């Protein structure tokens, strides 16, 4: 049987591109992530492929971290017998803000004006300063529990303090806001569906993982389909694109969990949010401010040998110095890891003495995942 992924879609392109999952690996299946932690925490392939009972699920990909109640319940009911849950960063991403509103003149927010939008403060397209556009502003957002929605309201919740209530971090972004939806607001589901969603429609907007906010990766930089973010006209500042390039130092600087930390699969996924406070990354004051990990979630155990090898060698690949998945990565609108990053991540779930280690023969002695489905 073969190694069963799948989650995210906001990464789902990069993981469906060839050679990035190695031997052994089913093609990953985007259903989001909310379902995708829900596949792997509860093993059940349901999340991945309605109608489908007979196999098991290995592994996710996910931008939203694991909440403490996941991490707490897996322990107690799957650890014991399936070993620790790996969760670790993949790679660095932007969030886009891509629109359908025509228009030589760019589309550049000051972040105010994009908590506006975000809120239903600002409504119009004339509100929004030098956009050279009328009407009404259209929200399209995810219907389900999205890690987009997690690593964009995470900068709303950071940002957002001059509105008519707040912004929570959330996966879903109907209950984000304390003053409600703004008037209009549509649901989709999946980053595919609401980029269809946006073209549906004059003057919408959304939020979007950058491998979809545009059909090219040059079509980021066209600001009169993806915003820029960053406009102070105060300073005479022009907002930047979303492109991997404008995030790339900021996730360079992020720096690697402590090792005292390191059995905590929460201490291995930063996330950014407000200034001067510890425990998160401060969003970055150059560059494009939006920006986050996703993540992949795995088993340190599986009981059969061959998924073992199979999962390790895809770490094997995926956090190699060489001979890995960087060139894809960056081809997929995202930032690779720092080389230190890949070497810490190898230290603990790849090299054996390690006690986190992949397959450890002493730690998944006789335990890990099942083979069979039941």
């Amino acid at each position: 049987m073969d190694i069963n992924g799948g989650g995210a879609t906001l990464p789902q392109a990069l993981y469906q591109t060839s050679g990035v999952l190695t031997a052994g690996f089913a093609q990953y299946i985007g259903v989001g992530s909310g379902n995708g932690k829900a596949a792997f925490l509860n093993n059940d392939y349901t999340k991945f492929q309605a109608g489908v009972t007979n196999k098991n699920v290995h592994w996710a990909g996910s931008d939203s971290k694991l909440s403490a109640t996941e991490l707490s319940t897996y322990a107690s009911a799957k650890q014991p017998t399936w070993g620790k849950l790996i969760q670790v960063p993949s790679v660095g991403t932007s969030v886009a803000i891509p629109f359908n509103k025509s228009g030589s003149a760019a589309v550049d927010l000051s972040v105010q004006e994009l908590c506006g939008v975000f809120s239903g403060r600002i409504n119009t397209w004339d509100g929004i300063s030098g956009s050279g556009r009328t009407g009404p502003i259209v929200v399209v957002y995810r219907s389900e529990s999205s890690g987009t929605t997690e690593l964009f309201t995470r900068f709303l919740n950071a940002k957002c303090n001059a509105e008519t209530g707040n912004f929570a971090v959330t996966t879903t972004f109907g209950t984000s806001f304390s003053g409600g939806l703004p008037a209009g607001a549509v649901a989709a589901t999946g980053s595919q569906g609401v980029m269809t969603a946006l073209a549906a429609g004059d003057g919408r907007i959304t939020y979007m993982s950058p491998d979809f906010a545009a059909p090219t990766l040059a079509g980021l930089d066209d600001a009169t389909k993806v915003a820029r973010v960053g406009k102070n006209v105060a300073t005479n500042t022009q907002g930047v694109s979303p492109a991997a390039a404008n995030v790339s130092a900021a996730i360079g600087a992020v720096p690697v969990p402590a090792a005292a930390d390191r059995s905590n699969p929460d201490a291995w996924v930063p996330v950014f949010g407000p200034d001067n406070t510890a425990g998160v990354q401060p969003y970055p004051t150059s560059g494009y401010p939006i920006l986050g990990f996703t993540n992949l979630i795995f088993s340190q155990c599986y009981a059969d040998a061959t998924q073992t090898t199979q999962v390790r060698d895809f770490f094997t690949k995926h956090y190699g110095a060489s001979n890995n998945n960087d060139a894809a990565i960056t081809a997929n609108a995202f930032v690779p890891l720092p080389t230190a990053w890949k070497a810490t991540v190898r230290a603990s779930f790849l090299t054996a003495s390690n006690a986190l280690s992949i397959g450890n023969t002493n730690v998944c002695n006789g335990i890990g995942r099942p083979l069979l489905e039941h």
